[PDB]
C-alpha cells in the first residue's frame, strides 16, 4: 500500500488539489450509493472530462471536513494508483501475485481504505469476483458508457456486483458556477483579470458549436490557454518599447562601433548620431520606467492575491478543525482589509494600465476559439445589419437580375437570424423554377458562400436518376444483405459529414412520390432516420428544390406573364406529383426569369474578367468593342440555357486564337491587348 | 545527478548545438501550450527529419540568449540520459531503481528543469504516470501520427496530460534560408566553396524527386556528400599525375627487365626507353611540384578559414559577455583584414585554379542525384519545353505512321500544358477512332510512357458493354447497397490509385445518352461526380474515345489514302450519330489507321527481334526473304481485326514446324537460315 495507492484525502489535507463545484446531487447520490450493504463496489459512468475525478475528491473533502454522514467517517480513500499495478517488467506472472498481495493487504486493513479505481474497463479479475461478492473489499470504479457497453455490459461479474450510476453534462449557468467556483485557481495560476461576458459568453458559444466534447472541459481549456496568452503577452516587454528597443540597440552598438573611429577628424561629422543617441537614451528610459512602473502596480497585485490565497487557506483550515474565535479573528481580521487594497490596486490599475492589459476580454475568447473551430466570431458578431443588410449587394455582385427572389428569400434568411422561427423545422424551404446557369447555381455557391462562407456548403442531388420504385433505397439507405445497410443513401451521408450545409434538388418531379413523402418528412421535422440507425438533423442547413415542369413555361412566364397561369396548372401539376400540403410545408414559390441584354452583356463582363485575371498573370489586358460584346451577347445564348454557351462562343471565338498566338509568340507580356473585332468575329492585336 | 542527465543549455551555450532557421510561431503556440499547468505538455506530431530536435535546441538557444519570454525565465530543459541509467546497472531491477531514484532528484526540482523526451511511444514508464498526475516534473514529447493515435487516445489519463503540436514540412525558400544559415558551418567544415543555385537548384531537385524523406534533410544530405565529394577529389592525386604514374611504373618494370639485359640488339636499345624516363619523370615531377603549389595556397586559405572563424566565436562570446574592448578589437581589427586577405585568397584561387576545382557548383549537385537515383543528368536538364518538341520525333520513334495523331495531338497536348484554355478540363479531351491492333494502345502506352514514363497509367472503357442502368454502377460505380460497389468504378479505382492516366473508351455510340451525358460532365469542368459521389478531378488525365463505326473504311484507309478523309467523313457520320454540345467538346476529331505495307513489314520484323534473340542465343540467324514477309503481310492481316491474328499467324503458320525442324537435327545450329520460299508455304533453309 506504499506503493499502489495514492492517498486523496492526504492531497486534500494538504489543499493541494481544487475543491470540487456543484453537482451535489451527483455527490448525495454516490453516498446514497456507498452505504449499501451489497453492491459494495459502485459504477460511475460519464463522458471524458466531465468531473467525476472531482466528485471523488470533493467526497473525499467532505470526508475530511467530516461532513459525510457518520459511519462513513473513519475511513479513508486511497485510489487505484494507474501503472503501479502491472507496473512495468520482463516477465508475466508478477500481475498476479501483486494483484494477490493487495488484496491480503486490503483484507488486513478490514475496509478502513475504500478503494477508487480510474478506468476500471482496462485494468485479469479472477480473484476478483469473490472478494467482491463477499463485499469486504469495498472498492469504487468508475468507466465510460460505450466502453462499458464494448469492454463489455454483458457478463456476469460486471452486471453483478457493481451499480451503475451515470450523470450529465452541466448546463451552461451551471458552467458558469464552475467558473466561479475555479477561477480564484485559476487567477493565482495565471495572476491576471477575468471579464464576466468572457466566461458567460465562453461557456454559451463553446456550448454552441463544439459538438464533439463537452461541458467543462472545453470552457475550462478555453479559458486557461487563453489566459496563459495573455500571461506570455504581459510578460514580454512592450511591443512599443520593443520597436524603440531594436534601433536603441542598434544605436548602443553602433556606439560600440564608434567609440574607437577610425579618422577622429574626417569622421568628426558623426556627432549628429551622437546626438540621436541621446534622445534615443532619454525616451528609452522614459519607457522603460513606465513598464517599470507597470511591474510595480503588477506586482503589488500578485502580492495581495497571494496574501488573500494565504488567508483563504488560513479560514479553511480553521474550518477543518473548527475554531471559530480563530475564523472571526480572521474573517474581520485579515479578509476586509485586503478587500479595499484590491479594489485601491484595481482602481490603480484602472488608471494606468494602459499599454498592459492584465483584464482579458470576451474578444480574446473569440480569437482562440476562431483559431480552433476556423469560423471568426466576427461573423458570429459583427454588425449584423451591415452584413445582413449588404447581403442584397452581396447577391448582386454574383446574381444578376432577380430582384423578387432575393427580396423574398433574403428576408427569410433574416427571420432566420432572428430566431423567430420554429426551432422543429429546417431554416429555408424553397421552390426554385426558371433556366440554369442563369443564376441559380450562382444563387447556391452565393449563399452557402455568404453564411456558410464557402461555395462547398452546397450539396447536389439530382432526381433524374431516381426514378423507379428503389430509388428510395438508393438516395436514402439500403434494405439488409447490402453494404448500403451500413453506408446509408446519398443524403444522410451529405449531411452526415457537412452539419452546416446547402441541399440542392435538382429536376425534382421526375421521382417516385415515394421520395416525397419523406421530403414531407424533412419539411416537417428537420430530420429524418437512416438505414444505419441514426437521426440526421436538418436545423442548420437550407433545402434547396427546383423542379423543371413549369422552366418551359418559367422562361415564359417571367417576366410579361401571370404567376396564376404557371401557378395554375403547374400547382395542378403539384397536384398530380405532391398534394399541396406539402406546399404547405415549402415556405416560399420563387419564380426566375430570363435575363435583359444588359444582364447578359454584364455577366459577359464578370465572365471575362477572371481572364482579365489569367492575363494579370501573363501581363495583359484586353478592350473589346459593342459590337463583339454583342457576338457574345447573341452566341453566348440560347432561350433553353439562357448563359450556358457563354463560355462556349467565348473559348471558341477568344481562347484558341488567342492563346494560339502566345503560341506563336506574337504578343508581348506588357503591350495590351486590345480584342478588336474580326471581319465578322474577334481578333487579336497587341 | 551529473551522471544521469544530459544539458542541451550548457551545449548551446558551448556552441555544442546548431543555429536554427524561420520556425518562429510553432515555437510561439508551444510556449502557449507550456505556460499551462495541466495538459501543459506537447507533443510535437512530424514527419522524421522535419525539424523537431532542431525545434528543441533552439528554443534552448533562446533560453541561453535569455530571448524567452519572462513567464519562461530562468527554466531548465535537460535531455534525457538513457545510457546513465545502464551505466553500472549490474542487475536486474537496478535499471528501474536508478529510473524512479533520478526521478526522485529529478521530482524534488519542481518545475525549473523541464524535460524533453522523443520517441515518447517508445517510453516501462508506467511508474512515470504517477509523477506527471502529480506534476513534480514538466515533460515535452515528440512522436509520430498514428503512434500518439495509438498512445494517448486510448489512455484518458494521458490525452488530459498532453497535447498535439503539429510541424508541416516547410516551405523550400526557408529550407533555403536555412541553408544559408549552416552553409558557413558546411564550406568551412567542409575545407570549401559553394555557389547558391547549388542550395537553390539542389532544394528544386531535391524536393521533385525525393519526397520519402523530408525537408530539410535530403538537401543537407546532398550538400554534405556533395561538398565532401569535391573535397575527396581535392584530396586525390590529379590524372595527369596517376596515368604518368603508371608509365613510369611501366616503364621502370620494362626498363627494369631491360635493365637486367641479355639480348645484344634486343636489349642494348634500352637507351631510348631511359630517355623516355627522364621525359617523363620530369612531367611527372613537374605536375607534381603545381599539384603541391595549389595544395599549399589552399592549405593558406583554409588556415584563413580557420582564423575568420576563430574571430567568429571570439566575438560571439564577446557579445555574450559583453567584452567592450574586445568588440572594437575583433570587429575594428580582425575581421576587416581578415575579409581583405581573404579576398586576396579568393582571388588567388580567382586565378590559379586550373587543375582541381574547388567551388561547388549545379553540375555537381546534378551528379550526386543521379549517383543516388541513377536518374541521369539529362533528365533533370529537360525543361518542359524540350521534351513538348520531343514528343513528335520520340512517339515517331515507337509509333510510325499516323502522322496526323504524333504531330496535331503534339501539338493539342502543348497548348493544355502551355495554357490555352480554362485549366479546369481534361487534358486530353478527344476522339480517336480505329480497329482493333492497329496502334490505339500502342500509343497510350507511347503517350504514358513519354509524357509519365510508364505505359502503366491506362484504363479501358467499353461503352457497347455500357447499354444500361448498371453501365454508371460499372464504370464510375455502383450506388451504396449494390453489385460492383465493392468493385466501384474500376476508372475510380486506377484513377485513385494513379492520378495521371490516360483513359481509354470503345465504341461510343452503342452506349447511353445517359453516358452521353455523364461523358458530358466529363468533358466539362475537368471532373465528375462518381456512382459514391464525390468529385473525380480530371485535370491531369487524357482520355481517349474511339468508335468500330468507321472500322472498314479506316483499315482501308490505311495505307497511302490521305487520313484527313477519314477524319472528316468521321465528322460527318459522328456528327450525324451526336449532338453538336460532345461534338463542341473534342479538339481533334482522329482517328487510328492501320499501317502502310512496308510499316506492316516493320511491325513484323519487330516481332521478329526477340525471335532472333532466342536463335542467336543458340547460333542461329534467320534471314527472311521480302516475298516470304510480304507472305505473311497479305495473310496475318485481317481487313476486319488489323494485324491481330498477325501473331498467331506467325506462330501457327511457321514456328511449330520451325520447331519440329530445329529440334528435328535437320536445322544445324551455327548455320544461316534464310527463309527461302519452297512453295506456297513459308519453310525455312538452313
Ligand atoms: N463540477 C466540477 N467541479 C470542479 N472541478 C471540475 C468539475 N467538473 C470538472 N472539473 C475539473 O475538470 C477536470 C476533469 O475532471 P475529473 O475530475 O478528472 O473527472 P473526469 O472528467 O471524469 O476525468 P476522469 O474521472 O479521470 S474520466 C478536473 O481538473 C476537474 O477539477
Ligand atoms: N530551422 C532549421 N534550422 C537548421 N537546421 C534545421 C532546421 N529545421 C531542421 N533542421 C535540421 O533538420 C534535422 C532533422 O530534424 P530534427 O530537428 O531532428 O527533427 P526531426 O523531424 O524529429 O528529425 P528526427 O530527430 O530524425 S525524428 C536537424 O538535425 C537539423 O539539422
Ligand atoms: N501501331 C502498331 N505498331 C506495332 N505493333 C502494333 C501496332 N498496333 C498493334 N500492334 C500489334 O498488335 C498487338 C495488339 O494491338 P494493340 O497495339 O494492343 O492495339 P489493341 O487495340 O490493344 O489490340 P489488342 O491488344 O489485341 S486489345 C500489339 O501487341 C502489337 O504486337
Amino acid at each position: 500500500l506504499k506503493k499502489y495507492t495514492i492517498d486523496l484525502t492526504e492531497r486534500a489535507e494538504q489543499g493541494k488539489l481544487d475543491p470540487v463545484i456543484g453537482r451535489d446531487e451527483e455527490i448525495r447520490r454516490t453516498i446514497q450509493v456507498l452505504q449499501r450493504r451489497t453492491k459494495n463496489n459502485p459504477v460511475l459512468i460519464g463522458e471524458p472530462g466531465v468531473g467525476k475525478t472531482a466528485i471523488v475528491e470533493g467526497l473525499a473533502q467532505r470526508i475530511i471536513n467530516g461532513e459525510v454522514p457518520e459511519g462513513l467517517k473513519g475511513r479513508r480513500v486511497l485510489a487505484l494508483d494507474m501503472g503501479a499495478l502491472v507496473a512495468g517488467a520482463k516477465y508475466r506472472g508478477e500481475f498476479e501475485e501483486r494483484l494477490k498481495g493487495v488484496l491480503n493487504d486490503l483484507a488486513k486493513q478490514e475496509g478502513n481504505v475504500i478503494l477508487f479505481i480510474d478506468a476500471l474497463h482496462t485494468m485479469a479479475g479472477n480473484m476478483l469476483k469473490p472478494a467482491l461478492a463477499r463485499g469486504e473489499l469495498h472498492c469504487v470504479g468508475a468507466t465510460t458508457l460505450d466502453e462499458y457497453r464494448q469492454y463489455i455490459e454483458k457478463d456476469a461479474a460486471l452486471e453483478r456486483r457493481f451499480q451503475k450510476v451515470f450523470v450529465a453534462e452541466p448546463s451552461v449557468e451551471d458552467t458558469i458556477a464552475i467558473l466561479r467556483g475555479l477561477k480564484e485557481r485559476y487567477e493565482l495560476h495565471h495572476h491576471v483579470q477575468i471579464t464576466d461576458p468572457a466566461i458567460v459568453a465562453a461557456a454559451t458559444l463553446s456550448h454552441r458549436y463544439i459538438a464533439d466534447r463537452q461541458l467543462p472541459d472545453k470552457a475550462i481549456d478555453l479559458i486557461d490557454e487563453a489566459a496563459s496568452s495573455i500571461r506570455m503577452q504581459i510578460d514580454s516587454k512592450p511591443e512599443e518599447l520593443d520597436r524603440l528597443d531594436r534601433r536603441i540597440i542598434q544605436l548602443k552598438l553602433e556606439q560600440q562601433a564608434l567609440m574607437k573611429e577610425s579618422d577622429e577628424a574626417s569622421k568628426k561629422r558623426l556627432d549628429m548620431l551622437n546626438e540621436e543617441l541621446s534622445d534615443k537614451e532619454r525616451q528609452y528610459s522614459e519607457l522603460e520606467e513606465e513598464w517599470k512602473a507597470e511591474k510595480a502596480s503588477l506586482s503589488g497585485t500578485q502580492t495581495i492575491k497571494a496574501e488573500l490565497e494565504q488567508a483563504k487557506i488560513a479560514i479553511e483550515q480553521a474550518r477543518r478543525v473548527g475554531d471559530l474565535a480563530r475564523m472571526s479573528e480572521l474573517q474581520y481580521g485579515k479578509i476586509p482589509e485586503l478587500e479595499k487594497q484590491l479594489e485601491a490596486a484595481t482602481q490603480l490599475e484602472g488608471k494606468t494600465m494602459r499599454l498592459l492589459r492584465n483584464k482579458v476580454t470576451d474578444a480574446e475568447i473569440a480569437e482562440v476559439l476562431a483559431r480552433w473551430t476556423g469560423i471568426p466570431v466576427s461573423r458570429m458578431m459583427e454588425s449584423e445589419r451591415e452584413k445582413l443588410l449588404r447581403m442584397e449587394q452581396e447577391l448582386h455582385h454574383r446574381v444578376i437580375g432577380q430582384n423578387e427572389a432575393v427580396d423574398a428569400v433574403s428576408n427569410a434568411i433574416r427571420r432566420s437570424r432572428a430566431g423567430l422561427a420554429d426551432p422543429n423545422r429546417p431554416i429555408g424551404s424553397f421552390l426554385f423554377l426558371g433556366p440554369t446557369g442563369v443564376g441559380k447555381t450562382e444563387l447556391c455557391k452565393a449563399l452557402a458562400n455568404f453564411m456558410f462562407d464557402s461555395d462547398e456548403a452546397m450539396v447536389r442531388i439530382d432526381m433524374s436518376e431516381f426514378m423507379e420504385k428503389h430509388s428510395v433505397s438508393r438516395l436514402v439507405g439500403a434494405p439488409p444483405g447490402y453494404v448500403g445497410y451500413e453506408e446509408g443513401g446519398y443524403l444522410t451521408e451529405a449531411v452526415r459529414r457537412r452539419p452546416y450545409s446547402v441541399i440542392l434538388l435538382d429536376a425534382v418531379e421526375k421521382a417516385h412520390p415515394d421520395v416525397f413523402n419523406i421530403l414531407l418528412q424533412v419539411l416537417d421535422d428537420g430530420r429524418l432516420t437512416d438505414g444505419q440507425g441514426r437521426t440526421v438533423d436538418f436545423r442548420n442547413t437550407v433545402v434547396i428544390m427546383t423542379s423543371n415542369l413549369g422552366v418551359r413555361e418559367t422562361e415564359r412566364k417571367s417576366i410579361g406573364l401571370i404567376h396564376q397561369d404557371n401557378s395554375t396548372d403547374a400547382m395542378e401539376e403539384i397536384k398530380k406529383i405532391f398534394r399541396p400540403e406539402f406546399i404547405n410545408r415549402i415556405d416560399e414559390v420563387v419564380v426566375f426569369h430570363p435575363l435583359g441584354e444588359q444582364h447578359i452583356a454584364s455577366i459577359a463582363q464578370i465572365q471575362l474578367k477572371r481572364l482579365y485575371k489569367r492575363l494579370e498573370e501573363r501581363g495583359y489586358e484586353i478592350h473589346i468593342s459593342d459590337e463583339a460584346l454583342k457576338l457574345l451577347s447573341e452566341n453566348g445564348y440560347d432561350p433553353v440555357y439562357g448563359a450556358r454557351p457563354l463560355k462556349r462562343a467565348i473559348q471558341q471565338q477568344i481562347e484558341n486564337p488567342l492563346a494560339q498566338q502566345i503560341l506563336s509568340g506574337e504578343l508581348v507580356p506588357g503591350k495590351v491587348i486590345r480584342l478588336e473585332v474580326n471581319e465578322d468575329r474577334i481578333v487579336a492585336v497587341q
